[PDB]
């Protein structure tokens, strides 16, 4: 048995990925530590606690959050609990900070491997120095850092101020509305350099999702890619569900943002309209309206008529996202192509209506919609860098109705595009199971580790 650490980044989208590969390392009699700062920990802890019952050997070591170091009150260890960019870049810059702790304690305790989340670049270092493997972890597709690096090595592609713009070397002809804000490239110096005697790079994907593009990678960097997800998916009465049981199947487009992603009164106004203007149903669930005039951000009496023609249902905080997803009425998913809603549609063969918002949603946008054809894309109006900024634009509620139309209509595009969805559904879960791609690559990769130790 190894002694494994997984060392994962303070934000969801990257913890919950990590901390599911350390459940499936552990349930593969390997000894893993997971190190993480205790605010975090206690997202999971439950969790550790009946694995451990189980008989698997899996800890977490508690680190410090740097808190006084960055100026942040107790409690603040994760992108979740920042609201404005100064604490989120703080955050960042807390896996700088951690190293000190980290490097103490794998000193005192040396591991046999140490894997860590992308952002942790010092771990390079930190591997050498100790004389220990070190494999990368990335929480999210190989697609997205191609898509990146296409766009980095043709500048000539993007001098127009206006679009579309192409995006050419790439399995499939790319194209953007936008051009790439300034930054759109963060956080892959660590994935696009090239191998030093590279043990791989662990993908929280599968290989069908990823076709084409793990060979770009592996062609462009040397690097071995270790495909082992959605590893959501390899470690296994609300009023909206009662309304949805009164819906003809798939006749249902959910909308739902989240709360980091929440959009603005004038964007939610020209949602309203289109999502009106499309004649479907919808159930739509926005974040952080309690107790707010709806005329705010809301047209005049949306909610009158949304009722009275029996076509909409609004709802206003928490909602059984994934019992939502896997009922038979949802036709349709409407949201921000973040990788957990990405996953959770796929995972429940429910095409996408796109509409990203920051970041890497850009990326896992196309994916979806140009390489796999799994959802429709709406428009993107600006690309922003950071989930907390005021959009200057708006999407318009014509690009809206448009999109959902042209998903939600029978005679159409739409019944390619919900097939393949149902597709992709059955390819993720046959990946994750016994005899998938992600599970043999995952034992695979065990294996390497044992010869590589
Ligand atoms: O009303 C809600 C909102 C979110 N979620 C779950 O919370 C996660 C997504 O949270 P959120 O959208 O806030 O995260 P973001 O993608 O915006 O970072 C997923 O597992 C959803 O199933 C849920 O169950 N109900
Ligand atoms: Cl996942
Ligand atoms: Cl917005
Ligand atoms: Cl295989």
């Amino acid at each position: 048995p190894l002694k494994i650490y997984m060392l994962p980044f303070f934000a969801q989208g990257h913890l919950i990925p990590l901390v599911n590969l350390a459940r499936l390392v552990a349930s593969k009699n390997q000894h893993v530590t997971i190190i993480t700062t205790p605010s975090n920990a206690q997202l999971f802890d439950k969790t550790i606690e009946e694995e451990k019952a189980a008989g698997h050997h899996i800890r977490v070591h508690i680190i410090k959050f740097p808190s006084a170091q960055l100026g942040l009150p107790t409690g603040v260890e994760n992108l979740f609990a920042a609201s404005d960019n100064q604490t989120a870049g703080k955050i960042h810059m807390a896996a700088h900070f951690v190293k000190a702790d980290i490097e103490e304690f794998m000193k005192e305790n040396p591991p046999d491997v140490f894997i860590s989340d992308i952002i942790f670049t010092w771990s390079e270092s930190t591997a050498k120095n100790l004389q220990i493997p070190r494999l990368v972890f990335n929480p999210i597709s190989i697609f997205d850092v191609c898509m990146i690096q296409a766009i980095q090595s043709h500048p000539e592609s993007f001098v127009s101020d206006s679009g579309p713009y192409q995006i050419h070397g790439l399995p499939h002809p790319l194209t953007l509305p936008i051009k790439p804000s300034p930054g759109f490239a963060r956080l892959t110096e660590s994935l696009i350099e090239a191998e030093n005697d590279s043990h791989g790079v662990i993908v929280n994907s599968f290989a069908e999702l990823d076709e084409g593009y793990t060979e770009y990678y592996e062609n462009l960097t040397g690097r071995k890619v270790w495909h082992v997800g959605p590893t959501s998916l390899m470690v296994e009465k609300h009023q909206s569900l009662t309304w949805l049981d009164t819906k003809e199947p798939s006749s249902v487009l959910y909308i739902s943002f989240g709360s980091l992603c929440r959009l603005s009164n004038e964007q939610l106004k020209e949602m309203a309209n289109g999502i009106e203007a499309s004649k479907h149903q919808f159930l739509w669930v926005v974040h952080g309206k309690e107790g707010e005039d709806e005329d705010n951000w809301l047209p005049k009496g949306f909610v009158e008529r949304m009722k009275e023609e029996k076509k909409g249902m609004l709802i206003k905080g928490w909602v059984p996202q994934a019992l939502i997803l896997d009922h038979p009425s949802i036709g349709g998913f409407l949201t921000h192509c973040g990788w957990n809603a990405t996953v959770e549609a796929i995972s429940s063969g429910v095409p996408m209506v796109t509409m990203p918002g920051f970041g890497d949603q850009y990326y896992n946008e196309k994916l979806v919609t140009e390489v796999h054809r799994i959802g429709v894309e709406v428009g993107a109006a600006e690309w922003s860098m950071s989930p907390y900024d005021a959009k200057k634009t708006v999407v318009r509620a014509e690009r809206i109705e448009k999109a959902v139309k042209k998903l939600m209509d029978s005679n159409g595009e739409g019944g390619e595009i919900r097939k393949r969805a149902k597709e992709m559904k059955e390819k993720a879960w046959k990946a994750v199971q016994e005899g998938g791609s992600s599970q043999n690559c995952l034992t695979k990769l065990v294996d390497y580790l044992h010869s590589v130790v």
